[PDB]
């Protein structure tokens, strides 16, 4: 299959409990899991690295991990999130246009990679206006894109960046930029977070990396109190709310050569003229990582910046 032409195994360096750092008991978990699912009749996703991403998500708690995996086979049926991909490679010139009208207002980008090769991804905040948002989406519409982008991610990005690491890339690096943003907006979207959080906490286990939250308004912490009753204490953990100092902060994780210069860093487009938000730049633009899963799509169609 597919997985046959991506490293399965992550680097030795990783956490325990990911594939190829399995303990003696972990790695029995694993067969009995998949032998529940099987005689279950369920056939796809039952690969190492998927089952192990909901076995870390309850513990190794082998029943309760069969839930979640049931629940989330159930969810994808029903959502669609099966055949997201393909929809939208058949209606891409509509759905282009709108991400183009979205772009500038709300900046959503992955640019290169952090220093363990995962996905570097870019969100910037500051130039939302809510009124004019809606005009031209809807929030349903939002979180489906969410989720177009996490089986873009799982299909395109992770097998490209795992080829190029050498080793299973299974998250992503996220930098939220809150530039610009008023507390008082903070606290307006709060139902739009927690509908995010329900998905991805749900039916996307142990996907998030890294996740920074830079710029943030005074008060902004108290603000994100409001969101850990959606979030798991691990994924708490995993995020981090930067200050003044978040510059080299970000570099002890990602290369100053990958990073945008105004975030710290000095990468630059090739064509200076070009804007962040209509690129994506990585791995899984070059021909050496692209595998038979083909090239990711252009998700800005002829505005989208791949250098
Ligand atoms: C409409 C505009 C919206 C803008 C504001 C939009 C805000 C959202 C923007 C972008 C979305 C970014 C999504 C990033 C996803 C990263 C990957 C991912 O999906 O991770 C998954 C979780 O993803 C999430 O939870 C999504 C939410 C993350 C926190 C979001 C904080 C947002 C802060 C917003 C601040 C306010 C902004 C105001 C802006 C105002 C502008 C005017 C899986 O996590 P992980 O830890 O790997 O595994 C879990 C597992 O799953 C659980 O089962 C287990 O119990 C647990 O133990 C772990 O195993």
């Amino acid at each position: 299959s597919i997985l046959d032409t991506y490293p399965q195994i992550c680097s030795p360096n990783a956490l325990p409990g990911t594939p190829g750092n399995l303990t003696k008991e972990q790695e029995e978990a694993l067969l009995q899991f998949r032998s529940i699912l099987l005689e279950k009749n369920y056939k796809e996703r039952l690969d190492d690295s998927t089952l192990l991403r909901f076995l870390r998500a309850r513990k190794f708690d082998i029943n309760a991990s069969v839930e979640m995996f049931v629940e989330t086979e159930r969810w994808r049926e029903e959502y669609g999130a099966n055949t997201i991909i393909e929809d939208y490679e058949n209606n891409k010139e509509a759905e282009d246009k709108e991400r183009i009208k979205l772009a500038k207002m709300y900046p959503q980008y992955y640019h290169h990679v952090d220093k363990d090769g995962r996905p570097l991804y870019f969100e910037e905040l500051g130039g939302i206006n809510l009124k004019k948002m809606y005009k031209i989406t809807t929030e349903k519409q939002m979180l489906r894109n969410l989720v177009k982008e996490y089986e873009l991610f799982a299909t395109y990005r992770v097998p490209a960046c795992s080829r190029r690491a050498g080793y299973l890339i299974e998250t992503s690096c996220t930098v939220l930029d809150l530039k610009g943003i008023s507390l008082s907006n903070a606290y307006h979207v709060l139902s739009y977070i927690k509908d995010v959080a329900d998905i991805s906490q749900n039916y996307y286990p142990e996907r998030m990396g890294k996740f920074y939250i830079i710029h943030s308004p005074f008060g902004f912490s108290t603000m994100f109190k409001m969101v850990k009753p959606f979030l798991d204490p691990v994924t708490v953990s995993k995020i981090f709310i930067l200050g003044s100092s978040y510059k080299k902060e970000l570099l002890k994780q990602i290369p100053i050569e990958n990073l945008p210069v105004k975030y710290g860093g000095t990468s630059v487009l090739h064509n200076p003229n070009d804007k962040f938000y209509y690129s994506d730049i990585g791995p899984w633009r070059d021909p050496r990582y692209i595998g038979p899963e083909g090239e990711i799509p252009n998700i800005f169609g002829k505005f989208t910046v791949t250098s």
